[PDB]
């Protein structure tokens, strides 16, 4: 890559930071969950995966640079009553407390009688998690990868109604989980949802990339055809 050192250390299933740099392709996808170029579709003259610095830059605040990885809000707050709303979030009942951005709209409760508006697209994640494990704790893990993507989102059914999630066996046990992302909410109250899940993934990848993810995700991708 930049180095001999980086050549024989890509795509082997290790995050090395020596190598975790857009010259390296993100250490061959090994920091970026798989994801080559999470600003492949970013046009700002600005190279917007250095520019992830806790400080608003607008040339970087656009969906395919992946809105300076929201670093262009301002009010950066977090959810109040994280705790209460944790354990609340999508458990069929409108906690008003818990409805807001912040708090990922109490997982869409608040908004039971609104019809859904679904980004274009599907997001493919492998997690290193057994399908029981994921499907036992599917809650959290959709309020954190909203809460990471500011909107909400769902796992994908098959047309027998069937929650998609499939064993993925690797070296570690893990989970394939396909998920959709609904705006109904988020286009209300914010001017950075995403209309396609392209841009998500990418997002995703660009948390994998600081360190900054709270489940063991392994690859994400975008798909159009599933
Ligand atoms: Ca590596
Ligand atoms: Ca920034
Ligand atoms: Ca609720
Ligand atoms: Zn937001």
């Amino acid at each position: 890559c930049l180095s001999q050192y980086c050549a024989d250390k890509a795509r082997d299933g290790v995050c090395d930071e020596a190598c975790n740099s857009h010259a390296c392709q993100w250490d061959g996808g090994d920091c970026s969950l798989t994801m080559e170029n999470p600003w492949a579709n970013c046009s700002s003259p600005l190279p917007c995966w250095d520019y992830i610095n806790n400080q608003c830059d607008e040339l970087c605040n656009t969906v395919e640079c992946l809105f300076d990885n929201f670093e262009c809000q301002g009010n950066s707050k977090t959810c109040k009553y994280d705790k209460y709303c944790a354990d609340h979030f999508k458990d069929n009942h409108c906690n008003q407390g818990c409805n807001s951005e912040e708090c990922g709209w109490d997982g869409l409760d608040c908004a039971a009688d609104q019809p859904e508006n679904l980004a274009e697209g599907t997001l493919v994640i492998v997690v290193l998690m057994p399908p029981e494990q994921l499907l036992q704790d599917a809650r959290s893990f959709l309020r954190a990868l909203g809460t990471l993507l500011h909107t909400n989102l769902r796992i994908k059914r098959d047309s027998q109604g069937e929650l998609m999630v499939y064993p993925y066996y690797g070296e570690v046990a893990g989970s394939k989980v396909f998920l959709e992302i609904d705006n109904r909410q988020c286009v209300q109250d914010s001017d950075h949802c995403f209309k396609n899940t392209d841009a998500a993934a990418a997002l995703l990848a660009s948390h994998a990339i600081q360190g900054t993810l709270s489940y063991p995700l392994v690859s994400v991708v975008s798909e159009s055809l599933t």
